[PDB]
């Protein structure tokens, strides 16, 4: 299976493997009375948005029945971009007005819940280049055919450190029955409404890995599938970042393993000049609050 | 103080600074009949071991009492050259006959207490590139002057992945009070043998880890110092060896903080090809086995 794999086959958990040969109007099919909800979180990506939702635009009527913008607190001309790519942008304030807005992605995520309706939700960032179309109906493709699966990981090829050096290490340590999971930081994943709304919100950069636990914790390593996506673009992470989001994914798994973190945050020391002269001294903000489970604020 | 810091200034716990101006000959007689190891671990580091040998050569019957490379299975040219270098050759086997050996870094720093005699001792990669003259005295310094001070760390400049993504953030995480050390995981530091031969020592590379906390949990952050070493060049790390360097820190880690690891090892996936059409599986060795105190097996 992984010495023979193409972009929408899909692995399942008992190490057995699924090559898909339907059409996406044969996906539509299966269905069953399911709506799909497409959620695209936005922080400032002017430049790459409307080709994101151009390639996920023609499904909409179809296989998706919604397709949703979360403007995460963007002060470029994401939300003008989006509409005129055709896509409903729904701000943080707007998504949940009568809860205080929180920073980070995982709020963004949270609050599309309370905006979204569908039985199934697709998560796709939205600084992606050049997404494949096929990307949301490989990603729903194990939730419609059923298996008692609730939650789609994807896979893919580069053209990240911390997910190699951290996320997966730190997994093998801690939850190593998740050893499977290529790429457990990844922001192509799709699940039920069922499970999403039942457990807590990690904050921050920390939200897809505390998905992941609480699925596993929960329903069983069954309830999670991956799929090949292929080749996926994406901007590169600047390097000085890196380390802050280590910091919050060490915080969010910790926290789900039921070990204490100090909730300190990381400092890192930044040489100045080229004989390490002097150092600045830099402090990023870690979370240790969750959000709850949607259940206990906007329940359906 | 780290607005302004110099190769050679010493950091201390309690945020002070200090700017030593003692010469070498001043230091050798800060002394009062102390001794002073020099351990140079090597598995197969024939091109650069003679030059780092090189660089300590002349303290040897003066400030540097002896000078020993523990040869860790190395199967080049590193005992023939490290002799023409003028050092002591001294194989795992010959360090302590009467202990099964077991493979790793962590296990030949261990086997050094036994072979060397030094009241202090002072570790230091062998794979440096030109490493500066004053690396030893700078080492040493904080020791031999006297705050209590039993682990002196050092910090360089580069002319680590591991070290800013996994060991300082999970450090902030598990022991928020080690957060001021700059380079956690270096090879270059010094320690008294009381200290040393105390302590457990922690298998592979979570040996450096291991003796920082173990260090900071018994002594507490006055025990420990840091010095600036400057430019520190070394060759670089195959980033394909970074997993498996991270996934032991992290069990190293912790061991220490009293939280079961698995034992279980990182798996890698690493794509054949272009399309990621095939996924090769490699699984490296992690260790929880630390060797016990050098008290416990040929005490002083
Ligand atoms: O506070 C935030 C930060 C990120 N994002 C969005 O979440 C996705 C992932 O963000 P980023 O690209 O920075 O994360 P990474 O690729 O490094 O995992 C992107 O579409 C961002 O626009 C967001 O909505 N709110
Ligand atoms: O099993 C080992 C592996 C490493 N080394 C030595 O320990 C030092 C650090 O090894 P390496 O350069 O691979 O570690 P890194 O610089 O990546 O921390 C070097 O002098 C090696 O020759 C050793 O004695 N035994
Ligand atoms: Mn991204
Ligand atoms: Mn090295």
């Amino acid at each position: 299976g992984l010495r023979d794999t193409r972009p929408g086959d899909t692995w399942l958990a008992d190490r057995s493997w699924n090559r898909p040969g339907w059409t996406v109007a044969e996906l539509e099919a299966a269905k069953a009375g399911r709506t799909i909800s497409v959620v695209l979180p936005a922080l400032d990506e002017e430049d790459t948005i409307g080709s994101v939702i151009d390639s996920i635009s023609p499904l909409v009527d179809g296989l998706v029945d919604e397709l949703i913008v979360l403007d995460s607190g963007s002060t470029d001309d994401t939300e003008i971009r989006a509409v005129a790519a055709g896509a409903r942008v729904v701000s943080r304030e707007q998504a949940l007005p009568e809860v205080p807005i929180r920073p980070g992605k995982g709020e963004a995520l949270w609050r599309s819940l309370a905006a979204s309706r569908g039985d199934i939700v697709v998560f796709v960032d939205s600084d992606l280049i050049n997404p494949h179309p096929m990307f949301v109906p490989w990603l729903v493709g194990p939730l419609l055919t059923g298996d008692g699966v609730h939650l789609v990981k994807s896979f893919y090829r580069r053209p990240g450190r911390v997910t190699e050096l951290v996320a997966r290490p730190l997994l093998a340590a801690l939850r190593p029955e998740l050893g499977c999971i290529l790429q457990p930081l990844g922001g192509e994943y799709a699940a039920t409404r069922e499970l999403l709304t039942s457990v807590p919100f990690a904050p921050g950069y920390g939200v897809e890995i505390g998905l992941l636990v609480d699925t596993f914790d929960r329903l069983g390593l069954d309830a999670i599938a991956q799929v090949n996506l292929g080749v996926r673009e994406h901007r590169n992470r600047p390097l000085a970042e890196l380390g802050a989001m280590s910091r919050q994914v060490i915080a969010t798994l910790l926290s789900r393993c039921g070990i204490p973190d100090s909730g300190v945050g990381l400092t890192q020391f930044v040489a100045d000049g080229p004989e390490g002269q002097s150092y600045t001294q830099h402090t990023w903000p870690v979370s240790l609050a969750d959000r709850p489970p949607m259940q206990a604020i906007r329940p359906r």
